[PDB]
């Protein structure tokens, strides 16, 4: 039977349950990365105190982004267009 043997991580599987937050997301993405799994807070001692997961609110360099990286480069290159 398929679905019990063909189990593989989905599309954008590290950062898909990450909520959009502008504050300390990595600890907020990991707060909901392990909430969708169903683990309650009492069943995790220090495993859920200070954890981190990659978020969709952080770009690769590491600065807390809001709009995606293709729309942030476009936020700079649209402000250096003089009249030709």
């Amino acid at each position: 039977s398929p679905a019990d043997t063909n189990v593989v991580p989905a599309k954008d599987a590290p950062t898909t349950n990450s909520p959009p937050s502008t504050t300390s997301p990595n600890q907020a993405a990991a707060d909901a990365n392990q909430q969708q799994a169903g683990i309650v807070s009492s069943q995790s001692g220090p495993n859920a105190v200070g954890d981190s997961a990659p978020s969709s609110s952080v770009n690769n360099d590491g600065d807390i982004i809001t709009r995606p990286t293709s729309d942030s480069i476009a936020a700079v290159a649209n402000a250096t267009k003089p009249a030709a």
